[PDB]
């Protein structure tokens, strides 16, 4: 029920999502341990996920966050990276395999930057690395990622560790902005699976320096 459609390298959104993946590559403060160490990608292929039915409910969520928002459906493209990508483009995103272990609860999280989406690739803190050389630094193996369609509606930004279940009364998200001596990068948590699309299917690699 899913067809993937293979993007021309000399289109216009190709060149658009691969800018928009080199351009937030940041140095975390892991030195690279999960990750691995890089500066830049080598995109292989970028695929646009095709089903009906999973952009029918996607839709549908939107049109209701959109009713419960001032008729303003806050529609971001994030990044996430996950060992489950082929059952996330295959039945969609599900709020019932979320991250527990989440700062914000039991969410499912998305990055603005990819390389902190690169760090959940392989699993959790990186995983155990590549099921081929065993390494989550392997500049040989084809690392996969997503650049989905996130409905964030009446976001919630809590700064601290706070977990939930569910998004707080009125919102419809829950939005980590950086702080000093807290979180680095900016996260950005839905507890829905309605309200992420998985657009683009990047099959890409990391670069030795
Ligand atoms: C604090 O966690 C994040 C912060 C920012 C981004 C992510 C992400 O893309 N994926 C996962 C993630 C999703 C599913 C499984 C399973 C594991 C990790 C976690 C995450
Ligand atoms: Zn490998």
């Amino acid at each position: 029920g899913t067809i993937l459609l293979d993007l021309a390298p000399e289109d216009k959104e190709y060149q658009s999502v691969e800018e928009e993946m080199q351009s937030t590559i940041r140095e975390h403060r892991d030195g690279g341990n999960a990750g691995g160490i890089f500066n830049r990608y080598n995109v292989i292929r970028i695929q646009k996920v095709v089903n009906k039915k999973l952009r029918e409910r996607f839709c549908h969520r939107q049109k209701e966050v959109s009713e419960e928002n001032h008729n303003h459906h806050n529609e971001r493209m994030l990044f996430h990276g996950s060992p489950f990508i082929n059952a996330i483009i295959h039945k969609g995103f599900d709020e019932r395999h979320a991250y527990i272990g989440g700062m914000f609860g039991a969410g499912i999280y998305f990055a603005e930057n990819s390389s902190k989406s690169n760090q959940y690739v392989y699993g959790i803190g990186g995983g155990t690395g590549c099921p081929t050389h065993k390494d989550r630094s392997c500049y040989i193996c084809h690392r996969q990622m997503l650049f989905c369609r996130v409905t964030l509606g009446k976001s919630f930004l809590q700064f601290s560790t706070i977990k939930m279940a569910h998004a707080p009364p009125g919102h419809h998200s829950v939005i980590g902005r950086p702080s000093v001596n807290g979180l680095a990068y900016a996260e950005y948590v839905i507890y829905r699976g309605e309200q992420a699309y998985p657009e683009y299917l990047i099959t890409y690699q990391i670069m030795k320096p």
